[PDB]
């Protein structure tokens, strides 16, 4: 069976464990044992955990950030249910209590044995909390919905859970031999190196003697550094560029001066280079994969006598107020003289203080750490800012991941992507992010869902494919359960691919309704219908997609050839019928980080009480230019609605009705009211969130609206500006907040009022956002590179000013949006 699981792991992962056996590595072998004790621990802690800590492990509530409603329920063994009248006041106790007496009376005769399922989903309702401010119960009572729920048994559960079981010494200069390489190139080459210690340099960055385009090349030539050997910090990297000149950047690697071991590095090494876009401190400390194809660099660090860094002990043993809230000198002087004041008084602003500094002098770090050795924890906004690259120390990022143990669950999943990303800062395989990323997902089977799949949809990248492949296998060897409901998903995203190529051929040679019979057809074979149907959907997990809708399924008719994919479910009813897309060909990430950021503005505003009536939709990538979107049923894009077609109830006189005559077709009567009011506040929560965000290129074609009302985007590609974009009313949804009146102005200034709201929240929590995208600039996105995107963000909030400037300021781009405004 060993041999099974391992097989199973490699085609999850996407790369063989064999593979990492071949690399006869030390420090992966050590990742590899170690992580899998700790992983296997955790699963052990699992299968005895209580129901009610199983449910929470596995369907962790989804909950909100008098009146009375209906609400049918039934239990997990029979048909006939009943209908209840309840309070959304009420407890799920109380309405357990209401189901188990009516069972009693009809079946002629304990809440707290149960749980209740939301019916067809992952989904449960427990817990201290009044019903609305469970998730679905809001959403039932907004939809305007029944609430359909089945009684759990405490027993079901269990078997549930049964089911799913497994020194200072040294002060002459730094230097190493540069000795030769082997690169293709047209001119003479020239290595500059330089030693980081995260973005700043350490000392100035000394190069090599020129040599012709030639070989092959053999410099041997000792480069000395401008700093003492006994003045490397432990997270001191080494950073080498190849390029050539009479400019031409060729390549790149970098590589830390210590081990994994702490020990100092001697005496020779080849450098697997990196192929260039000179110098690169944020780079992988890795060398290139592709060992056959890459030009090498053998240097040589000499051996200076084994030297280790120094233990914790040994070290542990060696006008303010104004500013502080970019600084001169003697301001950072200031600063560093009174550091325990810092300590003491101001511990919020340990980062400022890191920032000055002498990374590049021993006394002063051994000074720094003992401080920070004492330090009070940090507020979790603090923590995130310390996992910026700017703190490479393995105590700074230490202490920050102990800031970050405070993270709620909810909290830890609206940043999962941030934190993946700054893995790439990783210097060495085992470190503490990776333990509690690791720890959070076991314990938390949503959390593993999503870090799995951010890991994923990375393995095309040989520069992370090594270090997530390893994260990966340690995940599953702490839960087979799970990897297996995983590897139906990767069935079934194996399929799609396929089913998508078929498709991108078909349609070029013949007419959309042939391909789509065809499509049909293929889907109708039993291998696609068995891995198309009864899985979890990648996009959240509570949602189960049952029997695939072959009839229903089509293709998108732009560029990449979109699968529309639907799904039914006779125990979920209505909301068992939900759609994914397939996407192949396009990069989804930039998508993905538009809808979180988006998501998370939803979550802010509503915490002050301001419900927007957003659509956070799902967007996941899964791999390479592939993943999945979440399917909005009851949509049509602004532009198909402003087709202005005959023979529909639209129909309209003058085009600029065209959108409300479909407003009102939809929702008629006293309906109307509400949906012209869901209309107003998305549409606001949008202009806002595009204004900030600095997408442009919105049209009537990537602008959609629901039945409800509800207008909503799909289609950002572009971002932080990247083509100033200015704010953007359009006449066309102005029309309809007038309610169709060409002066109202009533309406119009509630709605200038609720984008003024939204707006002001988001500045005050810009430190938050900055934080979040800071780290991101680890990913790598085209469109998030350098100092001018997160200056970008800047400017669009005014962080700058007092909410007195920020909003006049804000008023006067309004208006301009407003003339704009036919
Ligand atoms: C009807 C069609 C325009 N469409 N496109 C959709 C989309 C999309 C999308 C999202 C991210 C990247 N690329 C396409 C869509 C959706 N999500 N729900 C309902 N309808 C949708």
């Amino acid at each position: 069976v060993k041999k099974l699981i391992n097989s199973q792991i490699s085609l999850l992962i996407g790369k063989g464990l064999h593979e990492f056996d071949s690399l006869r590595d030390p420090e992966v072998n050590d990742f590899r044992t170690k992580m899998r004790q700790f992983c296997e621990e955790a699963a052990a802690h699992r299968q005895q955990l209580g129901w009610v800590e199983w449910l929470q492990y596995s369907f962790p509530l989804q909950l909100e950030p008098n009146r009375a409603l209906l609400v049918n329920v039934k239990f997990e063994g029979s048909e006939e249910s009943f209908t209840f009248q309840v309070s959304t006041k009420d407890m799920p106790l109380a309405l357990m209590a209401c189901a188990l007496r009516k069972k009693a009376t009809v079946f002629r005769q304990q809440p707290e044995e149960y749980a209740l399922q939301v019916n067809g989903r992952h989904e449960y309702l427990y817990g201290n909390y009044p019903l609305c401010h469970f998730q679905y119960i809001c959403s039932c009572l907004h939809s305007g919905l029944t609430p359909h729920l089945t009684m759990v048994h405490s027993s079901s559960i269990l078997a549930m859970r049964d089911e799913q079981s497994n020194l200072w010494s040294l002060e002459q200069p730094f230097s190493i031999e540069l000795i030769e390489g082997r690169k293709v190139n047209a001119m003479k080459l020239v290595v500059q190196a330089g030693l980081f210690h995260g973005n700043e340099m350490l000392c100035k960055t000394v190069s090599s003697s020129e040599v012709n385009v030639c070989s092959e090349p053999v410099w041997k030539q000792r480069l000395e550094f401008d700093i003492s050997v006994c003045d490397l910090p432990r997270m001191a990297r080494l950073c080498f560029a190849l390029y050539a000149v009479v400019d031409c950047p060729i390549a790149w690697a970098n590589l830390m001066l210590f081990d994994y071991k702490d020990q100092l590095k001697t005496g020779e090494r080849c450098l697997y280079m990196w192929p260039s876009v000179l110098l690169n401190p944020a780079g992988t400390v890795r060398g290139n994969p592709n060992t056959e194809s890459a030009a090498a660099l053998v240097i040589y660090l000499p051996e200076v006598a084994p030297v280790y860094f120094p233990a914790l002990e040994k070290i542990l043993e060696l006008l303010r107020e104004i500013l502080e809230r970019e600084l001169y000198e003697h301001e950072k002087d200031l600063v560093w003289k009174m550091r325990h004041e810092v300590q003491e008084h101001f511990p919020e602003a340990l980062a400022r203080l890191l920032l000055v500094t002498k990374w590049n002098k021993h006394e002063d770090v051994a000074q720094m750490l003992y401080l920070l050795c004492s330090w009070p924890e940090l507020p979790v906004l603090s923590a995130l800012e310390l996992l910026d690259f700017s703190f490479p120390d393995c105590y700074v990022g230490s202490f920050a991941i102990k800031s970050l143990r405070k993270l709620t669950d909810d909290e830890l999943f609206q940043y999962l992507l941030q934190l993946v990303q700054v893995l790439k800062y990783e210097s060495y395989l085992d470190c503490e992010l990776t333990k509690f990323l690791l720890g959070r997902a076991l314990a938390n089977r949503k959390i593993g869902h999503f870090l799995f799949w951010h890991l994923r949809s990375e393995m095309h990248v040989p520069s992370v494919a090594l270090r997530f492949g390893l994260i990966m296998e340690a995940y599953c060897r702490g839960s087979t359960h799970h990897m297996k409901v995983l590897m139906k998903q990767g069935e079934a995203l194996s399929k799609l691919k396929a089913l998508n190529d078929f498709v991108k051929v078909s349609s070029q040679k013949t007419t959309k309704p042939q391909t789509k019979e065809m499509m049909h057809m293929c889907m109708r074979q039993e291998t696609y219908m068995e891995a198309l149907s009864h899985l979890q959907s990648p996009l959240d997990p509570s949602t189960l997609l049952e029997e695939v809708c072959v009839e229903q399924c089509t293709f998108m008719d732009s560029k990449m050839k979109p699968l529309w994919i639907m799904y039914s479910s006779e125990e979920a009813g209505s909301a068992g019928n939900v759609g994914i897309i397939f996407k192949n060909g396009d990069d989804l990430r930039q998508d993905m980080l538009t809808l979180q950021m988006i998501q998370l503005m939803d979550v802010l505003w509503k915490q002050e009480g301001l419900d927007l009536r957003m659509t956070p939709y799902g967007c996941l990538p899964t791999g390479d230019r592939t993943g999945l979107i979440e399917v909005v049923l009851h949509s049509d894009t602004i532009a198909n609605i402003q087709l202005n077609k005959s023979n529909m109830a639209a129909t309209a006189a003058f085009n600029k009705d065209a959108l409300l005559n479909w407003l009102k077709s939809k929702n008629p009567g006293e309906a109307l009211d509400r949906a012209i009011e869901e209309f107003t506040l998305s549409c606001a929560g949008y202009c806002v969130a595009t204004y900030v965000l600095g997408i442009g290129d919105r049209h009537s074609d990537n602008i959609m609206i629901r039945e409800s009302g509800q207008l909503f985007h799909i289609d950002f590609g572009h971002f932080l500006g990247n083509f100033r974009v200015p704010f953007i009313l359009t006449y066309d949804f102005v029309h309809v907040i007038q309610q169709g009146k060409t002066n109202n102005s009533e309406k119009f200034e509630r709605f200038r009022g609720y984008c003024e709201r939204a707006y002001t929240i988001l500045r005050r929590h810009g430190l938050l956002f900055l934080h979040l995208f800071a780290l991101m600039r680890a990913a790598g996105l085209p469109e998030l590179s350098c100092s001018k995107d997160i200056q970008y963000l800047k400017d669009s909030l005014a962080l700058g000013k007092t909410e007195e400037e920020a909003l006049k300021h804000f008023r006067v781009k309004f208006n301009e949006a407003l003339r704009e405004s036919w």
